[PDB]
């Protein structure tokens, strides 16, 4: 198929994301995506773009009310070797591993893919030199100059149960502001991880599981702020995610989770992050749907964060599927922020307790619009669908009086595809 278009009808309600602490959404707004695709022999192109409407600025994929935008633009060539899943890739394109914590972004990249049967790698360099957006002129601070580089490497050394490493650098070339006129660092994720069909959502196995470590380490140049001067330190941080998932029948699933980004220490030096390519978004709950891993509402970073995590998951055939999840957050030093939450306001200091989350993603999938599994748009969209998905966020003591009690973030998609 040379060409298409998707079409997406988009709602969104927040509220509230800082909590009522200062001065939310509830708004619709349509999404189109036109594409192209070519191949000739080992060489093949393609392109999307993106034109948004919205009654206001809402999440239309997971700034203007309206902008046109450049998805995808690359070029591929399969001809290095005769396996089919090996290709390098060049241009601004879909990265993603499973799991979503390490890279689940479109990004300017040279990226090569070897997927067999016994033996997957991978490995590719990236950066961000736009956003290719109409109403955005520039880059985030923290992706200015920001390259990244990374691989991995992995093996079936049962059926059904992978085992690999990876790796990941993060060079800031940028520079801080001098005293009198807000952090560059040289970053090292370096990963074990072991998989049995952990996001499969068709297993014949009665139990699934992921686990994986990831350590971090390298320095960072934090700006002290007007600016007063720098603070440099190494970093020495460790994080881990475990998962265990009941296949109960053909369609219902329930299982557990726990994950921990290691923090704080003297400046910081003992706080773990992610790559910042992580969308944490996944098929942790064993559906075709991916589901936030720390929450639609809380979006947690893994990042002096503890979470625990239950779930439950409903499915038939491939007509509807639907996930309940619930999370219990905690912070590992109560004297640091965690970072990179869906939530904005400040943590009480000393107080662990960050709260507690209940989240619903339902979906009916339509027979129109059918995809090959190779596109980068199957992975969120298989077909034509309807999709609710909200998140339910009560906030522990960390965030103190006179914050709202409760705060919720939900999303109807409407997706047709022509
Ligand atoms: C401006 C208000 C016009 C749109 C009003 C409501 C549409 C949003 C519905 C919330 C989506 C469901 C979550
Ligand atoms: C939540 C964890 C759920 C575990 C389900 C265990 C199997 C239930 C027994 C069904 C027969
Ligand atoms: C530096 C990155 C380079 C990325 C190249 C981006 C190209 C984006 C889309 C190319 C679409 C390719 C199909 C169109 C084309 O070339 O014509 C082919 C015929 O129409 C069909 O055989
Ligand atoms: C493949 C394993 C699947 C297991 C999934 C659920 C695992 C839940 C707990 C396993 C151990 C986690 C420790 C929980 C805990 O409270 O530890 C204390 C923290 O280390 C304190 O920082
Ligand atoms: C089968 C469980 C159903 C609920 C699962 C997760 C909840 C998903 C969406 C919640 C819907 C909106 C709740 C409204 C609410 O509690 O807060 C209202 C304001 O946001 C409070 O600031
Ligand atoms: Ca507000």
């Amino acid at each position: 198929k040379n060409f298409g278009l998707d079409v997406k009808i988009t709602g969104e309600s927040e509220n509230d994301r800082d909590l009522g602490t200062a001065p939310t959404l509830n708004d619709i707004g349509i999404d189109l995506r036109p594409w192209a695709f070519g191949q000739w022999g080992d060489w093949s192109a393609y392109f999307m773009g993106q034109a948004v409407a919205a009654t206001d600025t809402i999440e239309t994929d997971t700034p203007d009310k309206s902008y046109l935008a450049a998805r995808e633009f690359w070029v591929d060539y399969a001809g290095l070797t005769a396996y089919p899943g090996e290709h390098l890739r060049f241009g601004r394109q879909r990265l993603r591993e499973d799991s979503g914590q390490w890279q689940d972004t479109n990004i300017e990249a040279l990226n090569w893919s070897f997927e067999t049967t016994l033996l997957n790698a991978h490995a590719g360099v990236a950066q961000r030199f736009s956003e290719y957006r109409t109403d955005l002129d520039e880059l985030a601070p923290e992706d200015k100059d920001r390259t990244h580089v990374f691989g991995d490497i992995s093996t079936q050394w049962a059926p059904h149960h992978r085992i690999g490493v990876r790796i990941h650098h993060a060079d800031d070339s940028g520079h801080l502001r001098r005293p009198g006129e807000t952090y560059t660092g040289q970053l090292t994720w370096l990963g074990i991880e072991a998989t049995g069909d952990a996001y499969n959502y068709r297993s014949s196995m009665p139990l699934n599981y992921w686990a994986s470590a990831t350590w971090l380490t390298g320095d960072r140049d934090n700006l002290t702020t007007i600016a007063t001067g720098k603070q440099s330190g190494d970093v020495n941080a460790f994080g881990v995610d475990l998962g265990l998932r009941w296949n109960i029948d053909e369609q219902w699933k329930a299982g557990v989770g726990y994950a921990r980004g290691s923090g704080g220490g003297k400046d910081g030096e003992e706080q773990f992050q992610q790559t910042g390519l992580e969308s944490n978004r996944s098929n942790f709950t064993g559906t075709r749907s991916r589901v936030h891993r720390f929450g639609e509402a809380f979006r947690g970073e893994l990042s002096n964060l503890q979470a625990a995590t239950l779930f439950g998951s409903w499915q038939l055939r491939e007509d509807y599927d639907a996930s309940l999840v619930y999370h219990k957050f905690w912070r590992v030093d109560d004297d640091s922020d965690i970072g990179t939450s869906g939530i904005n306001a400040a943590l009480q200091p000393g107080e662990k307790d960050i709260g507690q989350e209940l989240d619903l993603v339902v979906t009916k999938y339509f027979k129109q619009g059918l995809l090959p599994a190779s596109m980068s748009q199957y992975v969120d969209e298989p077909s034509a669908l309807i999709r609710f998905r909200g998140g339910l966020f009560k906030p522990g003591d960390a965030y103190g009086p006179g914050t709202d009690s409760t705060m919720h973030r939900a999303f109807v998609d409407f997706i047709w595809r022509f």
